[PDB]
């Protein structure tokens, strides 16, 4: 049934709330055309609204799994499902064969789309859309190897053999929530080196390492 | 005297001069609050004005070049220097400890400054600067690897073995100006398989192969 890779605690979110009202946001409203609900947050446009917000510094950074997600499809192997999970733990399916806007201002377009509508689609054949599942439940069946700098040091023609289901981080700072690891059950902690690396860079190690193996 | 990565022809170029009182690009100085022969060149915000522009195909996109950078610099491997050839012949140095902003917009505001200022610093340090020289004078006393679909199958350790010069296209249509492949000098052309791959792809596969080699 597969590998995965899956994207956790992505920096996606639109604004919240309790801080639709701040000048900042109403500013930044009116520029785009539209209401503050409905607007990815981002904190290069939102910095000055977010001093109020809990985990503050994980939030406000689309950017991070936008590029992610850009060179992981670029893969030429089709033999993984994507999942991008959110700071706030909902499950978004991305189609393999989606091609996503290289543009940030149009991947964050795309993002507040998806946010309202649920669902991206190809006519009849949906490219992304929101499941009514948790965490949990799109690791089942698959060995969930979690990179994480704290973690151990393995052989990738081991660690990549049967269905795997790889989970790499896309926030910018703090480590996983309690619940996050709670929700992946059975899993493996697999660090690439003795220093913190950006998301783009696990990505793109991983990536390479996983084609090495598979592609093969 | 090392090894060192060159983006060739990426597409990064203020607004030109002839598409500067077109009504998008106007709109577009209204909105960011200057002129337009100051703004980066973006087909996202710009595509209307463009279509008088020659070799367009391969313009307005810096987004590409963005993202391979941010990997790139990402590397735990210091021992690489870092260019960025324009589409217009300019020759950018990056300082292999300088890190870019990861928002796009930031990305492109600090592209705006480095047209304008001509450097970057961080004090007396130089973090990034236009270099008065060409294209044939950053490969001299390195083997130019020229990454292209039409290249030749070799080991990445016999490749990547002493001081090399890996060149890879950052722009999104179209094939190499013949000027930039004469400016090359002597150089193998070297294929990742029978597509074409993205540049950001090309960037990730080469970079591992690269640290595989020799961090080793
Ligand atoms: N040395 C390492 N080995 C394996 N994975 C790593 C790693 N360094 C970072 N990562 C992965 O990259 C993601 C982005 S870094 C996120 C912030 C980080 N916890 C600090 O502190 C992490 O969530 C993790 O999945
Ligand atoms: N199959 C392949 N093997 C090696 N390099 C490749 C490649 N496919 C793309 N590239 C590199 O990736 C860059 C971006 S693709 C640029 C447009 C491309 N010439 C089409 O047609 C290219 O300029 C080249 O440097
Ligand atoms: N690439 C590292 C692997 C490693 C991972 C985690 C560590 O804590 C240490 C080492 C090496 O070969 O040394
Ligand atoms: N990775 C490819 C290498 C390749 C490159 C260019 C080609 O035209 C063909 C094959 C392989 O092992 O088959």
């Amino acid at each position: 049934m597969g590998s995965a890779f899956v994207f956790l605690e992505a920096s996606l979110e639109l604004i919240p709330q309790k801080i639709r009202g701040h000048p900042a946001v109403r500013a930044d409203a009116i520029r785009r055309g539209k209401r503050p609900e409905k607007i990815l947050l981002d904190d290069s446009k939102h910095h000055t609204a977010m001093k109020s917000l809990e985990f503050r510094e994980k939030r406000g950074r689309p950017d991070i799994v936008h590029q992610c997600l850009l060179l992981l499809l670029d893969s030429p192997l089709r033999d993984f499902e994507v999942y991008v999970h959110t700071l706030n733990g909902e499950i978004i399916w991305v189609n393999r064969e989606t091609r996503l806007p290289r543009n940030y201002n149009r991947f964050v377009g795309l993002m507040e789309k998806l946010f309202e509508e649920r669902r991206i689609t190809a006519g009849d054949t949906t490219l992304i859309e929101f499941k009514d599942v948790g965490l949990r439940d799109i690791v089942r069946g698959r060995d969930v190897l979690l990179f994480r700098e704290k973690g151990g040091r393995f052989e990738f023609s081991e660690l990549l053999d049967g269905d795997v289901a790889v989970c790499i981080g896309a926030f910018p700072h703090g480590d996983f929530f309690e619940e996050t690891l709670r929700e992946l059950g059975e899993f493996k902690e697999v660090s690439l080196g003795t220093e913190s690396y950006t998301s783009l860079y696990v990505t793109s190690r991983v990536l390479c390492e996983y084609e090495r193996v598979r592609a093969h």
